């Protein structure tokens, strides 16, 4: 465990993270994809061997000894708001199981279903709240990665609000 488990947020490429493992915002087919997924494919391509997994699940593959947790959020273009919300919550619960099983003291995590799977809606609060619901009972240091300056400010405020 971390001595004083924390949440932090950084605005940078998650492929440059300083944590003991990474969560990929994966597709269900284990394809290179785009955005975070493409960055993860460039940095850790070995981790895409048999990484395909269904929506709402996470599957860990090692790149050397560095764990890549492939977490598949729903594409809100295809899911109803109700079913997508249930699958997005479930993906983060499977992330928390993997982080715990791996025994890591820190994890780098993007906001699932906020980019090309958002169905064109702002899901910062929805995705971050499901992240907190899953991760709050874990003792890993969590570092959230984002790219947008306004998102950085809103995620940082949400973390500080809980103290
Ligand atoms: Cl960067
Ligand atoms: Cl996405
Ligand atoms: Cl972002």
């Amino acid at each position: 465990g971390a001595m004083a488990p924390s949440y932090r947020v950084k605005r940078m490429d998650i492929a440059k993270n300083d944590e003991e493992c990474v969560v990929n915002a994966a597709n269900p087919r284990g394809l290179p994809g785009d955005g975070v997924c493409k960055a993860v494919y460039k940095k850790w391509p070995e981790s895409f061997k048999n990484s395909a997994t269904p929506v709402g699940t996470a599957k860990t593959v090692m790149c050397g000894t560095y764990p890549v947790i492939h977490a598949v959020g729903p594409n809100f273009s295809n899911y109803t708001e109700s079913e997508g919300d249930r699958e997005l919550a479930a993906a983060y619960r499977e992330v928390a199981k993997e982080v715990t099983r791996l025994g890591v003291n820190s994890v780098a995590i993007p906001l699932l279903s906020t980019g090309v799977y958002s169905g064109g809606k702002d899901r910062l609060t929805q995705s971050l709240n499901h992240l907190f619901t899953a991760m709050d009972s874990t003792d890993a240091d969590v570092v959230i990665y984002c790219r947008d300056k306004e998102w950085e400010k809103k995620i940082s405020e949400a973390i500080q609000m809980r103290t």
